[PDB]
């Protein structure tokens, strides 16, 4: 791999964008989703997906469910058809994927094992992904969370990821509670002590996935998430944001 | 590829078993499956995938539906887990499997594009598979019918494949009216003749395809689905089957 030109006044060549499940729907209300709140979100990310035409990833959270864990794949297929649907609805070529169908885990680690991800892409479609229960190489299913599908990415894109991560709080807190807007993948031990300090595992997921990302190159965001909040300044330098934008911002 | 053998003595290596949409739908009630057909279907698809454990898919037809045609994946998404919902319900490691994350069209054929389909049999458990939306080589989104399905599974199945529609009738009809028994894929212009003295294009798909496997060494059937009827009689040699069995075979 050669040299890739990096840092906070270039633009990201790929967009993983991932939209929390607590942003539009209710685990007091199972199955449902808040229709406002997609449609809403999903103006923002047709934008996105015009200028990334090719070069993004929608990742749904939500879609929560021996074998049993199979009834996972097919929660999060609905989710993923709840975007799909209404992103088409508004003109955007999104065609969901199921991750279980092209992934498997290896010694933990997921493997992208079908060809279709890049084909969609470089066809200029807009996958929309989720979490799903993947097979290990024993058989085992395990539940692979939403969190952690911007991994799987990886291999696959060349040049410069930015994995954005949308959820109800701005970043992550520390001690009054501030956010820690800088964390450095190569050692984010700072990070963890501030989730042990302020919580009650899912954020916990969030950062091990975004360190995951950030040590392959990818410049990662926790941020809140908004249904109507334009989300323009998302395919711009990080350098080059709106002075509003709260985040923790991870890289190496 | 070494000396496969074959004949009506011998026991299949393979089950792909096929089960039309009219046997557990209704054109006029659109969506519905009927509840009792797919229970029934799905006692007696049960057993057969204990005895073919990693050497049987079930593939459901029904599921009907610029990039409008995605909305396909999604519909047929539905009967593939209403299905393994079943299945799973009675015991079997049934699992969902969305075929446009898996195969594309390339020069019309269709091509495996993900590894997790054998790792999945190889586990041992029973893929649950439809028709899709599938991607050409040139991004276009085509309508790939359940019927054509089995097509798929040539290259990756070792041994002797069988493969089984389920559908309305007991075979093709010819001129009173029968069963023509048996159909030569090396030339069959005398089914294909049939099917135009008896008609008014879902036969001749079903045609076309079970030739197309059994020119690559497949023994095909077409013939009567009846939810509550025993269907062991699939995992034995065709000499062996029951008097009361018609079916149009196929084979070269």
């Amino acid at each position: 791999s050669g040299l890739v030109p990096r840092g906070s006044h270039m633009t990201p060549d790929f967009l993983a964008i991932k939209v929390g499940g607590s942003l539009f729907s209710r685990k007091d209300e199972p199955g449902s989703l808040d229709d406002d709140a997609v449609t809403r979100f999903a103006r923002n990310f047709a934008r996105l997906a015009e200028t990334y035409r090719g070069r993004m990833v929608l990742i749904s959270g939500g879609g929560a469910f021996a074998f049993s864990l199979a009834g996972l794949t097919e929660a999060t297929f609905e989710v993923k058809k709840r975007w799909a649907e209404k992103l088409r609805g508004i003109g955007v070529d999104a065609f969901p994927l199921q991750l279980a169908a092209m992934c498997t885990l290896r010694n933990g680690i997921p493997q992208l094992r079908s060809e279709v991800l890049r084909d969609v892409l470089d066809h200029g479609a807009l996958p929309v992904l989720a979490g799903d229960a993947l097979f290990d190489e024993h058989g085992k299913l395990w539940a692979f969370s939403s969190d952690r599908v911007p991994e799987v990415l990886l291999p696959m894109v060349e040049g410069r990821l930015r994995v954005v991560t949308l959820t109800d709080v701005d970043g992550i807190v520390t001690d009054g509670d501030t956010i820690l807007p800088e964390v450095d993948a190569r050692s984010p031990e700072q990070a963890y002590a501030a989730l042990w300090g302020s919580s009650e595992g899912a954020m916990h997921t969030k950062l091990d996935a975004l360190v995951t990302c950030a040590r392959r190159g990818a410049e990662c965001f926790i941020m809140r998430g908004d249904p109507g909040s334009d989300l323009e300044f998302l395919t711009a330098p990080f350098s080059s944001w709106p002075a509003h934008v709260r985040s923790t911002r991870i890289t190496t």
